[PDB]
């Protein structure tokens, strides 16, 4: 079903979430163009990653805000990049940390060719337990499908 519950995009929509979710925009479905991402608020990660050269400063919107927005009733998500890559996160995690769906990187927006528009990044040098292959693997870069379990 649409709730019609989240107002429609103005714009290209770059984010669709789906799935075991309560609040849509189209048919099971909430589709935020890049406009309505910055409009939810935008957090700051400042943090060194495996893919990146020394510090480098994400600006996004928070996932665990964005599971509210959508009313996540599960507890799994599943990120579906442009390039493929399908994960499997654990929406707890979100919440845990400061999880976030970057936009910005050095107060630019990202390009697909430098992992964007969208990309899951937590805040790896702010806790060991981060800096671990099981969250550089939730990091899906070049997101463009949420799948809420
Ligand atoms: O760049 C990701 C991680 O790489 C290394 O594990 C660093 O020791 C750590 O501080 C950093 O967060
Ligand atoms: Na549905
Ligand atoms: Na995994």
């Amino acid at each position: 079903s649409n709730a019609g519950t989240i107002a429609k995009p103005q714009g290209k929509p770059i984010l669709t979430i789906s799935g075991n979710i309560t609040n849509t925009n189209a048919e099971g479905a909430a589709q935020f163009d890049r406009d309505m991402l910055e409009a939810l608020g935008m957090e700051t990660v400042e943090t060194t990653t495996p893919w990146h050269d020394g510090r480098v400063r994400f600006d996004g919107v928070s996932l665990a805000k964005l599971m509210d927005i959508v009313g996540a009733k599960g507890t799994s998500v599943t990120a579906v990049a442009l390039n493929d890559y399908v994960s499997t996160i654990p929406i707890e995690d979100f919440k845990k940390f400061n999880v976030i769906l970057a936009i910005k990187l050095d107060g630019n927006y990202m390009t697909v060719r430098e992992k964007g528009p969208l990309f899951v990044i937590y805040p790896y040098d702010s806790d060991p337990e981060l800096q671990k292959q099981t969250y550089y693997s939730r990091s899906a870069w070049q997101v463009a499908k949420l799948i809420v379990e």
